[PDB]
């Protein structure tokens, strides 16, 4: 037996059902590309159940009353087990719409709405986009310029080098300020699409104006290819770093987020993910406890109060959930 919400169960980094979950996640992604948000969430939830299982699913018998495994997801798994392939899934991977939406949405600064608009307008390839520069934002132009490097998985070794230069710049701009690795890498992932960092200072308000200072230092070292500085939402910089390598260099996406220390635990929880884990945690908070959780705080809408947290553990405890360390949040 297994609980209904992903935030009530451990989901480790590696598991026994990668083929099956990958197939369901293709269907989820495709649904998202078509604006079918309900179906996206349903397939995502089913995939996450398989990630939480202790053993491989070898026979259809092994589906067992456990939640979020409706008729459609079950059929997909059945066809994979019986035939080694699911025709609905293969049709999706071969479809020009899916391939193009994946191509476009993977580019830095491009979401589903933009990608779909471009598709509707007859655009199909990266060259097609480069032929219409007036259709691109500066962020998207930078994403295109660096698309090969940004499609290359970011490695732990890259993260460690980036954390060093970010820590050096933060430390030099403001003694006392801290850098925390978040995102998938905090969850134990060996690879990723970007590197996420959360910056704060133990004295509330000393983080004001820190990020532009950190950026100036990084820029003067030749480490920045692109940055977009966004001033109650957190101050942040969406960056492409130029990471030096032996004999070469690689562009790497980095998100730098600044949070005041009072909000830090909520920010760390939100930015650590996984995306599904956080969605589930928020749905759980609202549906089961009547509280609204986000990356800034935990609000009781009836009492009009905010919960004071010193740590992620405090937040889990307040919501009546057993603590899950980040490596068990890989929903
Ligand atoms: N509050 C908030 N959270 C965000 C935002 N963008 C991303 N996140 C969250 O930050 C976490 C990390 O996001 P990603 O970097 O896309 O995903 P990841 O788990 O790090 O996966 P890889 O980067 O591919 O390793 C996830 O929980 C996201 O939901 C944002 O603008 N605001
Ligand atoms: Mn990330
Ligand atoms: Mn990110």
């Amino acid at each position: 037996w297994m609980p209904a919400y992903a935030c009530q169960r451990p989901t480790p980094l590696t598991h026994h059902n990668t083929g099956l979950s990958e197939a369901l996640e293709i269907l989820a992604e495709a649904a998202g590309f078509e604006g079918s948000e309900g179906r996206l969430l349903t397939f995502c939830r089913a995939a996450s159940v398989l990630k939480a299982l202790p053993s491989p699913v070898t026979t259809l018998s092994q589906l067992q009353g456990l939640p979020h495994f409706g008729e459609h997801s079950s059929r997909v798994v059945q066809e994979l087990l019986e035939h080694g392939v699911c025709e609905e899934v293969e049709r999706v991977r071969r479809s020009e719409r899916y391939q193009t939406m994946k191509l476009f949405t993977q580019i830095f600064g491009v979401g589903v709405k933009t990608a779909d608009r471009w598709y509707r307008e007859g655009l199909r390839t990266l060259d097609d986009l480069r032929e219409q520069p007036q259709k691109l934002t500066q962020q998207q132009k930078a994403g295109l310029q660096h698309h090969q490097d940004l499609s290359t998985p970011v490695l732990r070794s890259d993260v460690d080098a980036l954390q060093q230069v970010v820590e050096e710049a933060v430390g030099q701009a403001l003694p006392g300020a801290t850098v925390t690795l978040t995102g998938g890498f905090r969850r134990g992932k060996l690879q990723g699409h970007d590197v996420d960092f959360l910056i704060t200072h133990p004295k509330e308000g000393q983080e004001a104006g820190l990020l532009p200072r950190v950026m100036c230092r990084l820029q003067d070292q030749g480490l920045i290819l692109y940055h977009q500085h966004q001033h109650d939402a957190f101050e942040r910089s969406f960056c492409i770093f130029r990471l030096p390598q032996p004999g070469s260099w690689k562009a790497v996406r980095v998100d730098l987020v600044v949070a005041p220390v009072s909000q830090f635990p909520f920010a760390l929880l939100g930015w650590t993910g996984s995306k599904l884990f956080q969605r589930e945690l928020r749905r759980f908070s609202r549906k089961e406890k009547g509280l609204w959780l986000n990356s800034h705080g935990l609000f009781d809408p009836e009492q009009k109060t905010f919960f004071q947290a010193a740590s992620e553990e405090d937040i889990f405890r307040h919501l009546g959930l057993e603590y899950l360390p980040p490596e068990q949040r890989n929903a």
